[PDB]
C-alpha cells in the first residue's frame, strides 16, 4: 500500500536492509493496514538470510510514528480495542526479535508505539530536535505496545515510572541523557541525520561473521531474560554453533594471509 | 503523631504527605513507628482518591537514620531476625503502594532510612543530603530491601561498592550514580527536596487514576519476570482500562479539544 | 609459576591477596595452563577464610590479559574448541563467585576473556589509556567468557549490543562513560595507577565486619537473578547469618563507647 | 481436503475440530500441512465463538507421525534449523490457543505429533494408541518442544527415560505415567478418543467464555514465573471479568436458581 | 467473635494449633468479618515462638469452606469486587507462608476460597466423602484465592486446566488419586475423620527440631519458585541457620549417647 | 579404593561404573570419599567415549547414609558449612554429568545418599530398600540439594512431608510417591537395582551421544526457566546436531533399513 517501504541497499550498504514508514496523511501513525504490511515485511525478513543489518525510520521528515491511529480507535467497540492493541505489540515483539543487528533512526515525532517499535530495536538514535515519548497515561490508557516493559528495561525503573507517569515528552538531548538513545545527532538540511548515522553504524557491522552476529543477539537477548547461570548455559550453545562455521576458521585464515575476512555466514 | 499524614488540597488535592516527625529519635525505625508506618500504609492501599503519595521528614536536617539503635541493644538474638523482617515487609509495603510515590530526601537518610526511599518509584534529594547503607561498619547487612532494591537501581558494581565501603554520599553524588532522580539545592527552610517532589507530583494529577494504578503494577510485576511473561502482564494491565469512563473521557476530552476529567472509573 | 603470582599482603593491608597475570610473553592470553593455575588458585581462595578483599591485576605494563590465546586456539579441533571455551567460562564464573569484594585493577589490553575476567569481578577500575572489547563478531565468533551475559548486565542491553555488533575497543575514558568501569584514572610514570587506586579502594573494605560482607556479596549477586520478592527472602536468610555472631555484638558495643570495632570475622 | 476445520453444530455448537487427514504419508509435518496447520491456528485465534478446540486425525490408527523424513532428505542442513523451528513455532501457537484445546490421540503420535498432543490442554488416547519421541534413535532431539513440555507433563526423571531411550508407550503406558488424562478402548470406527473428547467438550460449554480464556492465560502464564508474580497475573486476569455483563448474569442466573447463559461480553 | 477459634493443644499435642472455622449459617464463607479475623489470627501466628505445626479446619461437620459469600458479593459495586478478592488472595498466601508445617483437614465441602485455602496449607488431608472444587467459571469468573496458582503446582497443568474448565467438584477419592490431598480416608461418626488423622500427623513433627523445621519450610517453598541453581544457595543459607544453633548440638549428642533429642528451638 | 571407576565392555560397551566401597563407615560421604568423588566426576565429564553413569554400592544392603556423623562431630562452627557445601556442589556436579545417569539404589540410602541419587536422571531401587531425608531429626535440614531436588521429583506437598516427619521409605513407597522410576525385588546376590540399571543403561547404548548429550542440557536446563525461554535453548540445542555426521548416519541407516551406526561427532 505504498505506506512501507522495505528496501534492499546495494555497493558498500549491500547487506543493509531498510524498513521506512510513509504515511504523512497520517503522522505515520499504526493504522490497521500500517501493521499488516509492517507484520507481513517482518515475517519475510525473518527468513531472509542475506540480511546484516535492519534500519526501521520514516520517510516523512518531522515525524518517525505518533503511535496508534485515535481516529480509528474511537470507532472500535470495547471488545475490539484489546485484540489490535496486543496486535500492536506483537508485531513489535517481532521486531525485538528480528535474527539481526536492529536500528531505529528517529528524526521525528515518536509517541506510543512509535517509541515502543523504536524500543524494540536493538539500538536507538535521534535528532536532538525529535520528540518521543509515551503519554497514553493522559488519555487513561497505558502503553499497550510493551513500553512498559521494555522503557524500564532500557533507561531504569524510575526514569521509566517518571515518564510514564507524567507522559513526559523528551527532546534527543533529554533521551540522550536518560540513556533512550546511544547517539543525538544535529538534524540536517533534509531532516535525516538519525537515518544518516544510522546507515554509518550499521555498515560497521556489515565486516563481522553473519553466523556470529545472530547467535550473539540470541545469547543477549535470552539471556538477559534469566538468571545469569542459565545465561551463561545459552551462551555456550550459542558459541557452539559458530564453532562448525567456515567463517570461523575462514576468520582464522584471513589474518594468517593478513587480509579482511570474506566470511559468507558459513 | 510522630508520624503524620495529610491530604492536600486545591491544587495539591490528590496528593497524601506522609512526614516522619520523630526528631527525638533521628526519625530512626523505632516498634512504634514502624507499626504507625504500616497502619498508614495499608489505610492508603484502600484510599480511592490518592493519586500520589510523598514520603518526606518533618525534622530539618534528618530524613530517617535507620533502625533505632537504643532498641536493638535491647533486643534479644531471637528478636532481632523477626524485628528487621518486620522492617523489609513494611518497606516492600510502601514498594507496592497502588500510586505513584516520592521519597523527599532533605536530611540524613541512613540503612532503613534510604531503603524506605529506594521502595519508592521516585526520589528528589538536597544537594547537602546524606545518604546511604553502612551495616557492613557494623558487622551486619541491609535488612530493609537494600541489597535487593539497591542494585536494582544503580547496578550491581556501584551498589556493591556502597555496600562493602559502607559509604555514605551527598545529593550531588547520589545523583552521579543515579540513586536519586532529582538533585537541589537545599533552601533556607530545609525543605527544597520536598518541594520539587510536590512540583512533580502535581505532574501526575491529570492523568487516569486507573491507567497510573495499573501502569505501575505493569512495571513493577514486568521488571521482576522475563520480557514476555511482561509482555502478558502489560496485556493484563491495559484490559483493564478498556472498559472504563475515563477511557473514553480521554478520547472525548481530545475530540471536544479540551482538558480530561478523569474520575478513576 | 610465575605465571600467576599469589600475594597475601599484610599489617595495613592484611586481607589483600593479590593475583598477578605474568605472562608477558604471550601478552598474558588465558593459555591452557594459565586457566589450570588460574583455576586453583580461585578454588585455593574460594576457602581460604583469612582473606577480606581480592584484586586481579597484571604485572606487565601496557597489558591486563589479551583474551583467548589465538595460538593454542590454531592447534585445536573443533570437537576440542566448545570444551576448552567453556572451561574458560567456567573459571571466570568461579571468579564471580569469590566469597568476597573483588577489584580489578585495569593497567593494560582487556580484550575477550580478559575483559569478561574483569566483568567477573565486583569492581572495576581503569587508567583512561586502557584499551578494551570483545572483538569476537570480527572473527566469526562470539564472547564465550560470560561477556555475552555480564556485558548486557553491567552497561546495559543497547550499548553491550552495540559494543559487540561492531566489535570496538574502549578506552577507559570511554569505558567510564558507558559504565563498564567505576574509576578511571590517569596512567602513572609506572603503569600502575588502576593498581594503586584498585589497592586503596580494597582499604576502604578492611574495617567492615567480615561474614557480612560476604553474606552481602551473596544476597546482592543472587538476589539479581530472581525475582525481586525472592531476593528479599534471600537477604532474610543472609542477615539471619550475622545475628549470631561475634562481630554483630562487638559492633554494638564499640558503638556505645564510641570506638573503633576489632572485628574477628565470627 | 488435507486439513478439515469444522464447526460443529447441535449439542456441539461450540466446539471445533481440525483434523489431519493425509493417510497418503501418515499425517506428517510436511511443508504444506504446516502451513495451511498455521493459517488454521491463526485464524482460530480470532474466532469469536470458539468455546473449544478438538486436534484429532481423520485416518484410522494415525495421528501424526511427526516431522516429514521423506522431506528432511532433501534440505541441506542450513534448511533443517528453520523448517524444524517453524515446527516448534506453530505448535508453540497450539499452545497458546484462547480457548480449551484437546488432542484425541486413537493413532499413532511420534516426535511431532506428540508434540503437537502436548500443546493441547488435555490428551485423551485409546489403549492401543502408540506415541512417543524417538529422536535420539535419529541422532537428533525432539525439536517441537518436546524436550520442554515432555518434562512439565512427566516430570523430569521419566521424560528424561522416555527420551534417552526413544521408547514408545501405549495409551495405557501413556496414562500410567501422565501423559494423558484420559484412556479408553478403542473402538470399530477407531474414534474412541475423538468421541471422549467430545463429551469432555461439552462439560466446557457452559461455562463463561471470557473467565474461562483469562483463566487459561492466568494458568499457563503463572507456571512459567515464580509465585508471587503468578498470583499478580491472577488479580489482572479476575478483573477482566468484573466489568462483565456474564459476570452479572452468573450471579442473577444464581438467584433466579437457573443455569446461566453467557454470551462472552 | 468465635466464628474463628484458636486453640493452643497441650498435654501430648503440646506446640499444635488448631484454627477452626465456625461460622455453619453461612457455610463457614469467607466474609469481610471472617477474613478479617482470620487475618489476625494468621497474623499473631507468624510471629508466634512456640508452635510447631498449625492445623486448619472446620468446626462444623460435613462444611470445610465454601468460598466467598455470595450474598455480600451480590451486594458489591463493581469497583469493590476487585479488592475484596485481593484481599482473599493475599490472606491465603499469608496461611501459605506460615513459619512452621500447615495441615488442611478437610471433613466437608471445600469450595473456591476454601479449596483455596486449604492449597496454601503444606498437607492436606481429607475424608473420602469430602467434596471439593474450583467452580468459579460455572459463574463467568476465575480462582482468585491462587487457585489458578496453587492447584496446576499441586497436580499438573493439565489436570488442573480439566478441573477449573469443567468447574468439576471431586469427592476425597478422586481428590487422593489425583494428588490434590495426600491423605484421604472414611468419615466418621463425629464428622472429624480428617482432622483426627492430620493431628495424629502434626504429631510426628513435634520431635524435630523448631529452627530446622521453619528454614527447611523456607528453603522449600523459595527455591522451589525459581532456578534449582539459586534454590541451591537458599537451601545452603538455610543450613547456615542450623550451624549455630544449640539443637544441633544436641542431636549430635543425643545420637552419641544413643537416646532421643531434647530440642527447644535454638 | 573406596570409590572404583570402571570402565565396562562387551555388550556395556559405553557405560561406566561408579562404585561405592566404603563399608567401614556405612558409605557415609567423608571428606576423603568426596575428594575422590569430585575427582572422578571431574574426569567423567572430559571422557569421550562414555556414553552412560550408574552410580552403585558395592557394599550390600546399603547405598549411602550421607555424610559422616563422627567427622561432622570433629568440625567447629566455621568448618560446617563450608563442607556440606562442598558436598551440594559435587552432588551438583553429578546431577549435570554430560551423559544419562542411572542410581541404583540396592540398600539403605539416607541424606547425602539420596541427594547424591535425586542427582541423577533415573533412580531405580530395590522394594525392600529404604531412603529417605532425616536431618529435621537431628536439627538440621537436608544439605545436598534435596530442600530443592526432592520437590522437584515428587512434589511439594510430598516433599515438604517426607523432610517435615523425617520418616524413611521403602523401595515400593518410593515408587508410589514418584521418588523412584523403577522398583524390583532384591535378588539372592543383593543386587537388584544394579542389574536393572545395566539393563535399563543398554537401551541407551545406541542413540547418537551427540543427540543424547545436548538432550539432557535442553531438559535440565529448560525446566528451570520460563517456558518459551526453555523453546530457545532446544532451538539452541537442535542446532548442535545438525552439523554432525551422525545426524546423516541416522537418515542413511533408516534410508537402508540397518541399524544406525553412531559414533559422536
Amino acid at each position: 500500500e505504498d505506506e512501507l517501504r522495505v528496501r534492499h541497499l546495494e555497493e558498500e550498504n549491500r547487506g543493509i536492509v531498510v524498513l521506512g514508514i510513509n504515511r504523512a496523511y497520517g503522522k505515520n501513525s499504526l493504522s490497521k493496514n500500517l501493521i499488516k504490511m509492517l507484520s507481513k515485511a517482518v515475517d519475510a525478513l525473518k527468513s531472509d538470510k542475506k540480511v546484516r543489518t535492519i534500519i526501521i525510520r520514516s520517510e516523512v521528515p518531522g515525524i518517525f510514528c505518533a503511535g496508534a491511529d485515535l481516529k480509528e480507535r474511537a470507532k472500535m467497540s470495547s471488545s475490539e480495542v484489546g485484540p489490535f492493541v496486543s496486535k500492536i505489540r506483537a508485531v513489535i515483539n517481532d521486531i525485538a526479535n528480528l535474527p539481526v543487528p536492529t536500528i531505529a533512526a528517529i528524526d521525528g515525532l515518536a509517541l506510543g508505539g512509535g517509541l515502543e517499535l523504536a524500543l524494540a530495536c536493538d539500538i536507538r538514535v535521534a535528532a536532538s530536535s525529535a520528540k518521543m515519548g509515551l503519554v497514553e497515561t493522559k488519555l487513561a490508557i497505558i502503553p499497550g505496545g510493551g513500553g512498559t516493559q521494555r522503557l524500564p528495561r532500557a533507561i531504569g525503573m524510575s526514569l521509566a515510572k517518571e515518564l510514564i507517569f507524567s507522559a513526559r515528552v523528551l527532546d534527543g538531548k533529554e533521551a540522550k541523557a536518560v540513556g533512550l538513545i546511544s547517539h543525538v545527532l544535529e538534524q540536517n538540511q533534509e531532516g535525516d541525520a538519525a537515518y544518516r548515522k544510522a546507515l554509518d553504524l550499521a555498515r560497521e557491522f556489515l565486516p563481522q561473521g553473519p553466523v556470529a552476529m545472530r547467535v550473539a543477539k540470541l545469547a543477549i537477548n535470552q539471556g538477559m531474560e534469566v538468571d545469569l547461570v542459565t545465561g551463561l548455559a545459552i551462551e555456550e550453545a550459542c558459541y557452539a554453533q559458530t564453532i562448525p562455521t567456515k567463517d570461523r576458521l575462514e576468520g582464522l585464515l584471513a589474518f594468517k594471509e593478513k587480509r579482511p575476512p570474506r566470511y559468507k555466514g558459513e
